[PDB]
């Protein structure tokens, strides 16, 4: 039986909340994707399939643009690929838009699929498109998003008889815009976008009582706090380090409402993440864009070499506690550890640990891994009590909000045994 329901809120649309207590880490809801794809970056990098990076990937010798890490996840991979595949062919060597290869393999899902368990309590048809609040400039883009996928779809889809009844591509791509998941590997990199439509129930809090996490496409829905009967089921759609006012731009531009949370009426905790010299981080804040298109791209030494210049700086620097300072050490913690600078990783990775005790309260699986990382690399450099000391803190944040049923867990109790033979 189920422990949560659809309902009609009185002012946010349809929602989800408990029909039974809940506790804090218990698994509320289990799906894989109606339909996904790899995300722009990591296209050739990690697997169209499973989402695992590898040193050699297979391709698809028909397309050449689809990529895999085995032989089982390419035959797997095979009846939801096939459509696509002709499509990604003809149209080479112009590759889509992820939302509109994301949107190709809904319709073909649909289409072609038996109806899909992603769909059980809420169906790509019932998703929110916000049509009556997009802007003008919104509506422009999607039109262009539309003609993009008719370009692409041509050699499968040719007329209205292809596409599912009463089916309107504009109005799909607004569900699209506000309904898209960002896949992210155990690492928290993220690996590629999908839709899983009865999660899509799930409405925003600035401060949540549940969260997701991805185990390759595969999503799970824990309680991070106590809720009881008939309380709604929030997860935050954005990234924690962020202000109110870069939170008040993308709640409009891409889920179309205002947020009146407790968060976002006092500027909770604003003053704490924009500290030191404003001019400074302004140009840290910039260089970021580079710095993030460079790490989803997986350019680790071109990302650590930008970061080195900005933390090791000669000019003024900025305290580890604001955001984009933060986010620079995390972003030089993530490329050392690919690249083997252990040592350089941890002196990063600790760095951040204060800062992500501050905003990320609670139980928040990207703090867990966080602290996963940089326990693992003190197991990995002998210090044992050190190490065991956040191991076991990544254990009980990881406990709540990864779970059994994340592969991930294995791995760290693997940790917490290796560190306590030692000790
Ligand atoms: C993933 S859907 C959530 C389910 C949605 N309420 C529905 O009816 O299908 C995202 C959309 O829900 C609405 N929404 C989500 N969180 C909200 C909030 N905190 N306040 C008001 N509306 C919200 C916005 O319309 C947003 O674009
Ligand atoms: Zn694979
Ligand atoms: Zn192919
Ligand atoms: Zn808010």
């Amino acid at each position: 039986p189920l422990k949560v329901e659809k309902f009609a809120t009185a002012n946010r649309g349809n929602g989800l909340r408990a029909v039974t207590p809940l506790r804090p880490g218990e698994l509320l809801f289990r799906s894989d994707p109606l339909a996904y794809t790899v995300c722009k970056g990591s296209r050739g990098v990690v697997c169209d399939r499973c989402l695992l990076g590898k040193e050699k990937l297979m391709r698809c010798s028909q397309c050449r643009v689809a990529k895999y890490c085995s032989a089982k996840c390419q035959k797997k991979a095979w009846p939801d690929h096939k459509r696509e595949c002709k499509c990604l062919k003809s149209c080479k060597p112009r590759y889509p838009p992820d939302s509109v290869r994301l949107l190709g393999r809904v319709v073909f899902k649909l289409m072609d699929g038996a109806p899909s368990e992603s769909e059980k309590l809420y169906s790509f048809y019932d998703l929110e498109s916000n049509i009556n609040k997009l802007t003008e400039d919104r509506k422009e883009g999607l039109r262009q998003l539309v003609m993009t996928f008719q370009h692409f779809m041509r050699e499968e889809i040719q007329d209205a008889s292809q596409l599912p009844p009463a089916f309107d591509l504009f109005e799909a791509f607004a569900k699209v815009i506000c309904n898209s998941f960002t896949i992210c590997n155990a690492e928290m990199q993220e690996v590629g976008v999908g839709l899983y439509p009865s999660i899509s129930l799930l409405n925003h809090s600035c401060d949540p009582n549940c969260s997701i996490v991805f185990n390759g496409p595969h999503l799970l829905l824990r309680a991070v706090r106590d809720i009881e009967v008939g309380e709604e089921l929030t997860i935050c759609y954005l990234d924690m380090l962020m202000t109110s006012e870069e939170r008040r731009k993308q709640l409009r531009d891409q889920y179309c409402f205002e947020c009146d949370c407790f968060r976002c009426q006092t500027q909770d905790k604003d003053a704490d993440m924009l500290t030191g010299d404003e001019q400074v981080w302004k140009e840290v804040q910039e260089s970021l864009k580079k710095i993030e298109e460079l790490k989803a791209h997986w350019k680790w030494e071109q990302v650590l070499a930008m970061c080195q210049a900005i933390i090791s700086s000669n000019s003024e620097r900025l305290p580890d506690i604001n955001i984009y300072q933060l986010k620079v050490l995390d972003c030089a913690m993530d490329a050392c550890i690919n690249l083997g600078l252990l040592e350089e990783a941890l002196f990063y990775g600790t760095r951040t640990m204060e800062p992500y005790r501050i905003f990320f309260p609670g139980s928040h699986p990207v703090r867990g891994v966080q602290v996963m990382k940089v326990g693992k690399l003190q197991l990995h450099q002998g210090m044992f009590p050190q190490a065991m000391k956040n191991l076991r803190l990544a254990f009980d944040i990881m406990r709540v909000t990864h779970g059994r049923e994340h592969s991930l867990i294995e791995d760290l109790i693997l940790l917490l045994e290796e560190c306590d033979a030692n000790i």
